[PDB]
């Protein structure tokens, strides 16, 4: 049900409202610990990794094993675990386009090996030092080299979204021959836009029937799950995301929000809806960068109501302020109260706590809320107190 | 292999040149005999027939029975063909919404019945003398009528590109659920747009998974062409064409123009490419309306060139000028001398005429032409005249 290969979709669903593939891969531990301040251990690492196959994510990238010994060690037990059937995604090993890199990612015995080069003018001069042919051969050999360990090869073409579009066009051949059968396409500064994007995925995808397409998205001008989206309506079949926005500097693609933004716009469940809550809540601790509480899907306030207004509609028919019920993500909705409440919201709560309070006691402990304009909320005490006020007497929910 | 079911093709094919399918219905004698001036005989539409069985069309819409005898025989014997196994398209009859027709189309054992009615508001008003609801009940009964006949049902949406969206969707849910297979969105006075064209089969395809959509498009802007690759490129599973651009007023989708277009763009051939012009010849001919000599493809000059630049081009690689090859269609190139030929041109023609010139004669051979205003050819004959006139030598088998 939650399975671990791709899934099949239409694209968008029709206004007012199965050729195509796509997965998740999640870079958590890979992306997600570039994160400025965020490290994980040995153990936090293989945590989340089992956590990632167990909503079922397509596939994990555990780390570049180069960078240290404690991420070789990660990805050698996840790998391991792997081996054992308790994980189930397919396991990614990063790679400088370096024999050394690559003959560590064969030796831990990855599923996929990724290597990734800039092939951007800016990055082939002012990182690489190299010239677009020189570019060319050093991707071609290390692709080739990683082939003939006889592991499954991706190419992550950097700064993509910058390149010139002809030379990313040979770089793809390239790797294509070299034996790559992933390509990602990296929006390495976050400067796709989506309409862009969808066009950019059709094209690669029309052109390269043979090779599969990545999207990794970086969220610097707060379109990554747009972005992802676009390029999935364009044929990509893996989306790169981190849980809770992590990566470098403002981090890539968000899970929860993209898994919930293709349930609704395209009608399927990438991974287990109603586990976003508590893998975001584990990553959450482990990384040590709290989710705002108006982050999407997962976020405090995200079913919480306000708003007189709101929360009178709400008492009607949730669905006139909630974009899908809160119960799709495991979540149950709130609503809280200031001096923006209503009669409506004021007298549900006196019901709830089992306070019966007449229509014109309801407007004087409303007039007494909207009196004070600095108070964030009112809690049951505080409502219970209002009410004494009114009634003169002494005020049974069971929270 | 140019057979008779549908071909499979991935849209546009990508820029600097398989899960959707497309196939043509012809019905060069249905909507190709409402051409002002166009009858056919019983024996030529039989003939017709055959042809567009050859070259692998896969629907024939072989007529209305109801509007004469002479187009019910046709068909009778259209049908006899294939039960024979000479024919191999799927037969198509054309029925009004009414009972004796589509009783008669049950009658003549016709493969499918196409039910049109018109669903825009003037169809619905002015033609039809009905409102929107009755209109869903009398479409719903017939539907149902022909389909308790045990014949597949097309329904034809007539004047659908000016209809009420919303009542369009309410049309289609309806016939669906009276038991039509296809629902042909017709383009009945040629206004669609192609853009719109692709985004109104998208819609449609996506809402309605369980049927298949025609289009049917008129060319009174001249449209029809962009509009039925477009309908193929949001979903549509069977173009309509006529050959020739047959039909009503202006005629609809010309099958040798949509044949090519569709090879060119989508990369796929949906009947035999190489029997396009003996089959428009043949419709010429019993249609009695010529093809002028600038229709695409199959053209007396679509492979002919003129402009002493474009002769020198096409000389060293026809690619300079030919969209494709003409041997795509089994034709061959040609080109004519006027008084805007150039020398490359003129050499040529005398090497074809085996007549050996120096490049000084060809200067001056190029230049009378160049002095005759009015000469609409210059005939072979007059060519080696002009060399003769140059030469004092005698030149001058056709
Ligand atoms: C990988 C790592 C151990 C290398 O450390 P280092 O050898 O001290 O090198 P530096 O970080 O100073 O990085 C620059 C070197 O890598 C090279 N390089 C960068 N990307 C490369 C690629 N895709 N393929 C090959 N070489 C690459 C640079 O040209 C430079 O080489 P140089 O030492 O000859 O100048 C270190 O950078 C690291 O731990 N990085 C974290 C992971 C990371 O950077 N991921 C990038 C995702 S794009
Ligand atoms: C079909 C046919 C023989 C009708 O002849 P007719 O009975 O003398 O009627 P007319 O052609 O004058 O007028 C059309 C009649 O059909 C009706 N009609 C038109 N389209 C209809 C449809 N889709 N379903 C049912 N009835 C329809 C009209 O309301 C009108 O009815 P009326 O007689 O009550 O006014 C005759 O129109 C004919 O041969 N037409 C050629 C085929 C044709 O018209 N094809 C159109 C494809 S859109
Ligand atoms: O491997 C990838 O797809 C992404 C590499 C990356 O982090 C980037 O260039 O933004
Ligand atoms: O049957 C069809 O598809 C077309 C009907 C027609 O003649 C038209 O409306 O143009
Ligand atoms: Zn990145
Ligand atoms: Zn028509």
């Amino acid at each position: 049900k939650h399975h671990h290969h791709h899934h099949h979709h239409g694209g968008l669903v029709p206004r007012g409202s199965l050729h195509m593939k796509v997965g998740i891969l999640d870079s958590t531990l890979r992306e997600g610990e570039q994160t400025p301040g965020v490290v994980f251990t040995t153990d936090q690492r293989v945590e989340i990794a089992k956590a990632l196959s167990d909503i079922g994510v397509q596939m994990i990238e555990a780390g570049h094993p180069a960078v240290s010994p404690d991420i070789y060690e990660g990805i050698r037990r996840i790998i391991k675990l792997k081996r054992e059937g308790v994980i189930k995604s397919e396991i990614v090993a990063h790679s400088r386009a370096v024999k050394r890199d690559i003959e560590v990612g064969a030796e831990i015995e990855a599923d996929r090996i990724a290597i990734f080069y800039g092939i951007s003018d800016t990055h082939l001069k002012a990182k690489h030092h190299t010239t677009r042919d020189e570019a060319l051969r050093s991707i071609a050999e290390t692709v080739s080299y990683a082939k003939s360990h006889g592991v499954k090869v991706r190419f992550t073409a950097e700064d993509a979204t910058r390149a010139d579009y002809q030379y990313l066009l040979e770089v793809i051949k390239t790797v294509r021959d070299a034996g790559a059968d992933r390509v990602s396409i990296a929006d390495t500064v976050g400067v796709l836009y989506p309409s862009r994007t969808r066009e950019l995925f059709k094209d690669l995808t029309s052109r390269f029937p043979d090779i599969e397409f990545d999207i990794h998205a970086h969220n610097d001008l707060g379109m990554a799950v747009a972005n992802v989206l676009a390029a999935a309506e364009g044929g990509a079949t893996i989306i790169h995301t981190t849980l809770n926005g992590l990566g470098e500097r403002v981090g890539i693609a968000p899970l929860q929000v993209v898994a919930a933004a293709l349930k609704y716009h395209f009608g399927i469940e990438v991974v287990d809806l109603k586990k976003l809550s508590e893998v975001a809540s584990l990553v959450e601790k482990y990384s040590g960068i709290a989710l705002p509480p108006n982050f999407p899907i997962t976020g405090d306030y995200a079913f919480v109501h306000k708003a007189g207004v709101h929360v009178a509609g709400v008492l009607n028919d949730p669905k006139t302020y909630e974009f899908l019920p809160p119960e799709t993500f495991g979540r149950s909705r709130d609503y809280v109260i200031d001096k923006y409440t209503g009669k409506h919201a004021v007298k549900d709560r006196f019901d709830r706590l089992g306070v019966k309070l007449t229509d014109s006691e309801i407007d004087q402990v409303l007039a007494k809320i909207k009196s004070n304009p600095n108070v964030r909320f009112y809690r049951d005490v505080d409502l219970l107190e209002l009410a004494e006020s009114v009634t003169g007497r002494l005020e049974h929910h069971h929270h």
